[PDB]
């Protein structure tokens, strides 16, 4: 019996089975196996032209499309997963959130405080686990649960 949130899938390019989480948008090859008052997370945000506030410390006027933002997110996830780059380094350089200055750290929080897709992903992640692309009214997030 798989844990809730998780489903079995089959690659497409290779035919090998993998597991996908529809709350975190994480995917992995191994069987996942398996809630607290509070969690601590970091994130990397890529905004797009339909973000609630299409502006950030990186760019006064953010004009990229949502599709372009998802491509950027997917590229950062690839480099993090390969070890070519660290999550903290990419967040500091490229997150459209002012938390970039703290390597993406948002600190600890409870349910009720964050936007719902962000909250649900954060609480479904295990400690140390990274999400896939998570969509909110702010943009597209990579979320790292640190505690
Ligand atoms: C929406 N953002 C506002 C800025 N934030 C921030 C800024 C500096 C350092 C840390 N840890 C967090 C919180 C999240």
């Amino acid at each position: 019996k798989l844990p809730p949130g998780w489903e079995k899938a089959m690659s497409r390019s290779s035919g090998r089975v993998y597991y996908f989480n529809h709350i975190t948008n994480a995917s992995q090859w191994e069987r996942p196996s398996g809630e607290p008052a509070r969690v601590r997370c970091s994130h990397l945000l890529v905004k797009h032209s339909q973000s609630r506030r299409p502006s950030s410390w990186r760019q006064e006027k953010i004009t990229r499309t949502k599709e372009e933002a998802l491509e950027l997110i997917n590229g950062y996830i690839q480099k993090i997963k390969s070890g070519e780059e660290d999550f903290e380094s990419l967040a500091s350089q490229f997150s459209d959130c002012s938390s970039a200055k703290a390597r993406g750290d948002l600190g600890a929080f409870s349910r009720g405080q964050m936007q719902k897709p962000f909250e649900d992903a954060s609480f479904a992640l295990r400690t140390g686990e990274m999400s896939g692309p998570v969509f909110t009214d702010s943009g597209i997030h990579i979320i790292l649960r640190t505690e």
